[PDB]
């Protein structure tokens, strides 16, 4: 690979040189004959809970995040430098695994984030509360280690970004499981006449919970209990505290009837169903939490054909005129339901981003780890907003897309692998 | 091995074999992705890089093999005579001339495998005007009045590329120096703004130096500079019969038409390369017609071309202090409407964003099923408003280098020395 790479802004003419490209370690799914960069989950971002490292394997990956680790902190070649590549050495040789420091997982973590390429939201990597929960054993342990990052992230609407990490896999039969794929998220519910009630997104895994023996509400907005596996044993369920979950009712500036649609969202999002990788160690429990930008609810959430999928009902109530595409009606609609998103968190002090702000963010960030770090990987086609996609920074903003450890990955649904006991 | 894409809202899954035949570089590697790049460098042709006998031959028999296989007579007599033909003519000339029947084919061929294009449902309805007789600027001129005249047969537009003489040494290129047929001059003025179209301020300059007298407006249409066997570029006006244009106006917003905004019918690339079998075509202006967000989003919203979103919200009567409003998006909308509702009021040929994508994902179905798949390039395609309320926001694409294709290539003046 060459040694220099430049990518520009086609709005602003600014001109960015990458060399941290250079430090790539994993594969993208590209190759120089085909380019994969629209595909949402190929191999190379996900993890098996089979490619567990070998004793092999290991030294390297470890040898690799302590350098970088002792680097950071300037002390590469200190004496505490090759004592702690020579005690992380002597436990692999002795137990095929190693534990990392408090502080090693408290920058595995922040630098997971700022690595992970297809997140708009990274200028604030380095404000992360990591939770170090490596001491759990049970279920109804995680149980509490959640809450308490839930209590803590959502601080009565003034949202604190947040990871709590449970222990690493060891043979790969003993994982830590959040079978939630977010902390919070509302059921979703088949019906005999095929229609959805509720969120469309989670229909599989309410089925699990119910068969599980939850008792479902069957409404349009409720919550998911939590499904914890601890240890790999079989999953257990739990009840989120409904005083611990922050809801915002939706409802518009101008619009007075559009409260009147019933619609509402949870103001903390918690991803928990992807791998944080560290030092070629592997934590499969990781819930982490920031805060939402509005296209997320207002775009996807409410408007994708296959979730809530409100817009007709919105354009129907704006007197729309809704028989030819080229009305735009529901371009009208989307822009509409966005305004009412951003004005509900904004009124009851709910933090959020708009997504000019955000990207507009995203920019001075990425320009700022061009200049301190060589480079910023960044996936357009994720980086990018759902809506109003060029009259945002990034839009017109070349990207280089590569990744580096340590790293947030995709895997499989515990589900489809457990084995039951 | 074979290659699946999905479709995130209605699962379908279909499986690319057709990848398995290109050549061609993407820019891509296994550990960086050039995905969002403009122009690498696999996608443009430098004068520099002219084919020689040793490599044009290759070029030449991959060419003439798909194309027999195309009409079904692979191995045929006429399969075989055509590969002793060509190859005796490099020999014996250094290059070898296209057949009519091919250079058809190639031309629509380049059009479907533009990995970029949204429009390609239409790529078999293309009507191809070879003009690789022509010698002189005024030849160049003629033949392109003819190909805007009968590609915009009163608004309703139709497929078009015009094909003049192929690159020879390098220093007798045909080039149109318009980056478009028709497109709007851009003058830079004392207080350091910009009048009229931002995008076109350097080659109005180099109009203007070589004796354009500009009207100094803000939509004045540019004169054709044509540039004929590698001789020193000549200025021609297109009769303004030929030259369509629809005015602005809102269906609502009875003030929308004070904006006095304007834009032409007829979108006419003339600054991309055609390459078909190892020849380099440098002049092939192409047109169709407009999908919508390409004059409302990018020509009248991007920021540094019309940017007229802040004088629209204006006369909204938006409130524009805070971006969490969203007054550019309100805004955006509005105008996206009005072009749309212009052409369609003057019928004029143009294409919701919502249509295309809806007729591209279709176009996909049809290309996996009859040629086992279908070149794109998710960052072009995906609209430049309201992306994931389009379906090809969900559709995963492939993206990978077929030829015959379109490259771009360097400006004129860069490479040119006058005599
Ligand atoms: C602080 C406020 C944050 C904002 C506004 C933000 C914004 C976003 C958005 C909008 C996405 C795309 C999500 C989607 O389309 O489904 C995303 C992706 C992502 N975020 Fe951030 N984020 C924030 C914090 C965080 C934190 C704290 C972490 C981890 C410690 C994180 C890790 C990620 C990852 C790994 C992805 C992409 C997942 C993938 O590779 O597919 N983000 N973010
Ligand atoms: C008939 C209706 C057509 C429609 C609606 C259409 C639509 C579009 C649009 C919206 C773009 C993106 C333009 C931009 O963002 O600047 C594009 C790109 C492109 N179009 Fe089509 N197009 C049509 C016909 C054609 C024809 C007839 C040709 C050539 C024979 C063609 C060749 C191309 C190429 C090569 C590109 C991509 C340039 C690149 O590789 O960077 N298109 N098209
Ligand atoms: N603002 C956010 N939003 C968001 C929502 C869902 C997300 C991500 C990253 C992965 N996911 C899921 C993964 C499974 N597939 C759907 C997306 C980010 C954040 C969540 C956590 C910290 S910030
Ligand atoms: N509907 C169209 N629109 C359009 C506009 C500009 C285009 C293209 C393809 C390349 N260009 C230029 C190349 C220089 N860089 C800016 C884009 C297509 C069409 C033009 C011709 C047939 S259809
Ligand atoms: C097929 C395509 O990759 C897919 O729809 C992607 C597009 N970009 C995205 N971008 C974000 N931020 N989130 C997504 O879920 C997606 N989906
Ligand atoms: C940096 C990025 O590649 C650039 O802004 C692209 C994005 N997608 C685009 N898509 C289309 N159709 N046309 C464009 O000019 C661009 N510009
Ligand atoms: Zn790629």
């Amino acid at each position: 690979c060459p040694r220099f790479l430049k990518v520009k802004n086609w709005e602003t003419e600014v001109v960015l040189t990458d060399t941290l490209h250079l430090k790539s370690t994993l594969e993208t799914g590209c190759t120089e004959y085909i380019c994969m960069g629209s595909i949402m989950h190929p191999s190379q971002h996900a993890r098996r809970p089979e490619d567990v490292a070998t004793k092999d394997q290991l030294f390297p990956l470890a040898k690799e995040f302590i350098d970088q680790y002792y680097s950071s902190i300037k002390r590469f070649g200190s004496k505490a430098h090759m004592e702690r590549l020579e005690e992380v050495n002597k436990e692999i040789d002795t137990t095929s695994t190693y534990q990392l420091k408090d502080t090693e997982l408290i920058y595995g973590a922040k630098h997971a984030w700022r690595n992970a390429s297809r997140c708009v939201g990274r200028i604030q990597w380095s404000k992360l509360q990591v939770f170090d929960a490596r001491d759990c054993t049970t279920a109804h342990g995680m149980f509490n280690y959640i809450c308490n990052h839930v209590k803590y992230a959502t601080n009565k609407g003034n949202l604190r970004s947040a990871i709590t990490i449970f222990p690493q896999r060891t043979d790969g039969k003993h994982d830590f499981r959040v079978w939630n794929s977010q902390l919070i998220r509302y059921a979703g519910y088949k019906q005999p006449d095929g229609s959805t009630l509720g969120d469309p997104a989670n229909v599989q895994f309410t089925e699990i919970c119910i068969q599980q023996g939850w008792k479902p509400p069957r409404g349009r907005f409720d919550v998911l209990p939590l499904l914890l596996q601890a240890n790999g044993n079989d999953p257990e369920l739990f009840q989120i505290p409904p005083e611990l979950v922050l809801e915002v009712p939706i409802r518009h500036p101008k619009f007075e009837w559009f409260k009147d649609l019933g619609l509402k969202w949870y103001g903390l999002p918690a991803v928990s169903n992807m791998l944080l990788e560290i030092g070629g160690l592997e934590f499969s429990a990781c819930p982490f939490s920031g805060w939402y930008m509005g296209t997320e609810i207002g775009v996807r959430d409410y408007c994708d054909n296959s979730r809530y999928n409100i817009l007709e009902e919105v354009a129907k109530k704006m007197n729309l005129d809704m028989r030819k595409t080229s009305s735009l009606w529901k371009d009208q609609a989307l822009v509409e339901i966005n305004i009412a998103v951003l004005y509900s968190f904004q009124s009851d002090k709910v933090t959020i981003v708009d997504h000019h702000s955000a990207t507009e963010s995203f920019i001075k960030h990425m320009e700022n780890e061009y200049r301190c770090r060589g480079g910023c990987p960044a996936d357009w086609v994720w980086i990018v907003p759902p809506m109003s996609g060029s009259i945002t920074p990034v839009f017109h903003q070349e990207m280089l897309n590569y990744r580096l450890t340590p790293s947030f990955e995709y895997q499989p649904d515990p589900w489809n692998t457990h084995v039951w006991k």
